[PDB]
């Protein structure tokens, strides 16, 4: 998994790859403001922030991947296993379960600063959402459309963890602290050609533009794509239309996607980018590239009626949509 | 640049990236059979076979970057910077200019054995097709739908070379030897997670899917991406269906595409993969995207009159096209 | 730096490279068991074990760079820049200095599990020797003659750190969890030749015997150092007596030494391998070799009286000692 | 194997890491000038230039695995397999065998312009020296004291090459022309740490001295050892005395030696450097170390009889010599 925070002329996309080796059956979902939100430990929220993303929708109840709510916070939960480490309960936190943390932070929350006071009361605590349906190791990834900033929150066994990231990327596995320092590794890798230093006097030949990433990672693994995904987001364009933003992230994400059948988890199971995100987190409009279909896709959080109850759930154009020209 | 031939399922696909700083106003061009062909020092081609591909019409002439004919035979001109050397005309042998090279070999000939017999009476001379515009140094890949045969054509300083390429892939420099033989130091390199062998009695955690490609290049350089393409289209799947076999040739192309602004050539200009084309060689459909717009877009090269004796243009749907859900 | 405890066939070596810009004149140093060590917040070690190691001796005090004790327990302190972080006096705990932290361990204590039990009173204090000489961020590595075990020990700023290193090995930044973490990425390499993952079908040329560690990190920086050094250690051959074992040990130690003139601090300074060292832990024999002499020099710890109360010193064979065999 | 020709201060220093998993017996063989070399199919040479360097001799002949004369021309022999391609007898050139190459060069010439002179002859012929001892797969590095130049020389499949390599190092495969290419891809690789290019707002940690080489391979194998032993002679120090020259000489072949057990070539055999070598070429000192001995050894060619006819031969220091200083 790759999430993303970008933000450029004022304006700020949130997304994430989603790679897994099987679908859920995923969909894009709208939360409306007065669906009521009823959890485990804490106090309901029946009427709050109305949400968007991708989830499923398992017993009525809408459990997200990733969503932004009308506000533009925005959250990812991508893949963290063997380090989430969920809690008992404790009497003197706020006890949200996994499954629940992201309608919980942004059905109540508007800002990252906002979310911050949240975070000082969190305790992730290990309830399942049904025997059928264990709890998935996650971290997060938190952006706002206040501010440069994004949060990684990360519940690990010695306790909750939550890093300032200004890079504003996210992957799997190691920790936070671990992910962000091999960055350090990289401060030469460059868009430019750099000066011959390994011996100026003798006769290298700049043979290929782009040499100035000859080091640059490319593989399946997460440390790779953080690395990779990081110099491309720092290194993109800043292009004057939302619509060509738009464009420039997803061939941020899409430098990080894994392909079939590149990343063998089991036999005969790989994992690859079932789907590509991207919010315009100050529109409300969630777009969506799959790896079936290579046109993009829309759904906008303001077409739906924010005030009803029941969920509005779309399920994804999955099928490749060519344009024919003759 | 990047060019990949691709076989799966008795079905043939061939394309291309084209990398540039600046685009020059590429459109689709079908020459039909009856197009005259002129050429500087031979015969011209009066009744030719079909062509399709991408390419620049300037006054009359149809200046392809890449094509297929009627017959399912394949090339794509790639940057070769210095490499490169074009040959003074040659009493004994068809003398070609390198702008002439595709049209000369796809309306003559039906597949790679038809094509060898050309290479061998070819000299490409050094003759710009004006002097605004000056010869540019390429190289070429090609491949049919005869064989899981793919060619590399090499005009260097010391002559031409025709070098049989079964992994199917090709970028810009080195010469061929070379990019080849680099291969050989990635054969360690995995879809899966290798056994440790480090030190098997050290304990070292398999932390992340895709660990196997660790150590795969992901830079923008020549090299990098010829080792990451030949290693993502070495490892696509076998698709059951024609359009699905796209998505995956798509996905081996974008691979390495070059975002901006991660390739600088120059003080503001940055060389970007313009447009990722596929063919389908058999049904002689040209599908491409483009930087600005994720669709694909195709182009039937059937759809046209190929008895026609004036070319047929598409100018390409570069603006960026997105389907609203809602 | 770089420091190693390796164990072969009922044997423990322990030792070290001191890369520094500069040397500070650094001898051998026997410390018998009658000196007096003052102490600036504890009470004196008037009795204790006798200790040999290289230092300086700045007064008439022995500062050690890394020593072993006449019982096998072994500590070496090498380079930490800026995550050292030394502590305001502790009321409750034993408030030791960093430079009398080797004589305070291996005065006291014979084996890993004593010093562990040292370990838990321990506070090191920012109290420099002089204003002369500041302290120097430093971590730690400890060796023994019982066990197949070696500590770390890592004062941050969080608090202090004591971690197990079964690998047995050191180098300088960043904190050791980050540090032994990274080995995981190199799980793939090998002393032999691995099977073709990349694609079977392709034909890859073993071309180069050594292909196995292909991807092995050879730089200066302190992570390439610990993964080399790591390999090489681990990878050691068991040879039968315990001279051929020192020879083995110098060639993990000499495989991570720095050349002048590669890593480069300051204008017109170079960091450089000092010294490598190898002590025979069970013998109290300190080997060691200098930038400036090949041949292997010997100081025995048991060839000095140790019941005296002065110091012992010998300074280091430096100048290039030639064999002439006509 | 790895050979180096270093020039410094006017002096001239050439010599080899031997790497195998089996000694063969070597010794220094000095071969005076009236030793007689009686050639397979060229004229004889019964009075030539003495020769000093490390071989084994069979039947009273010198088999030379490098060699030095007296007039400071160097040659060395380093595995080449696959590659080297020895023909059939040449009517119009003169016809040398690969184990009559060094005596044949070394004994008639006096510098590499001369040497240039007998390569515009050569045709290497594929005669065995005896039934019992079949031809090596062999390529060649030669240095002298009247220029900078290094040469290579490679019979390959499709004829005779004769390479300029100011670089001066050698290893094994591939051919010279991928492997000088190869640095290439290394430009950025510095002593000194690199300005941050991957994005200066971004906030990279120069947190270990030597991270200018991060990106230095550090494998077993010939293309990492060529880009090591580059970057290691190309920023030698320039020491002021010829023996610390020499010392700075080892540090470089040292940098690449094959420790056991790293480079596994077939079960339980493992090739390893078994010894190192530095002729002073101006004075015709052949030092040298082993992989048992870190003691550096000298034989003086001068110290010979040199219009002998026998050839006289030192068996190598091959036991750890150790200097016990109390
Ligand atoms: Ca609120
Ligand atoms: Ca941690
Ligand atoms: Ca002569
Ligand atoms: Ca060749």
């Amino acid at each position: 998994c790759t999430a993303v925070n970008f933000q450029t002329g004022s304006h700020h996309f949130f997304g994430r790859n989603l790679d897994l080796e099987i679908s859920y059956g995923e969909q894009v979902v709208v939360t409306p403001r007065n669906y009521p939100f009823h959890f485990r430990q804490v106090a309901p929220l029946t009427h709050h922030y109305a949400l968007i993303g991708m989830g499923i929708v398992v017993d009525d109840y809408p459990l997200y991947f990733d969503a932004t709510n009308e506000k533009g916070l925005s959250m990812a939960g991508l893949n963290y296993p063997d380090n989430a480490d969920y809690k008992a309960l404790a009497t003197d936190k706020a006890n949200v379960t996994p499954f629940e943390f992201i309608p919980w932070v942004l059905g109540q929350a508007a800002s990252i600063a906002e979310a911050k006071q949240l975070l000082t009361k969190l305790n992730l605590v290990k309830i399942n959402f049904s025997d059928d349906l264990p709890l998935s190791p996650l971290h997060w990834l938190i952006g706002d459309t206040h501010s440069a900033t994004s949060l990684v929150v990360e519940c690990d066994k010695d306790g909750l963890h939550v890093y300032d990231n200004p890079v504003g990327v996210l992957t799997n596995n190691p920790s936070f602290d671990k992910q962000l320092f091999n960055l350090n590794n990289y401060r030469s890798v460059s868009p430019r050609v750099q000066e011959n230093s390994f011996q100026p006097a003798t006769a290298l030949n700049d043979y290929s533009r782009g040499l100035g990433s000859h080091f640059l990672p490319g593989g399946m693994d997460s440390m790779s794509r953080f690395v990779k995904v990081a110099f491309t987001k720092l290194n993109a364009p800043h292009s004057a239309t939302p619509l060509e933003q738009v464009t420039d992230f997803f061939h941020i994400l899409h430098s990080v996607e894994q392909p079939k059948n590149l990343d063998e988890v089991a036999p005969n199971q790989f994992e690859y980018t079932i789907y590509s995100s991207c919010v315009d987190a100050d529109q409300g409009i969630y777009y969506y590239t799959t790896y079936t279909n290579n046109q993009i896709n829309a759904v906008k959080l303001h077409n739906v009626d924010l005030d009803q109850a029941k969920l509005t759930t779309y399920a994804l154009a999955d099928q490749q949509t060519v344009n024919y020209q003759n």
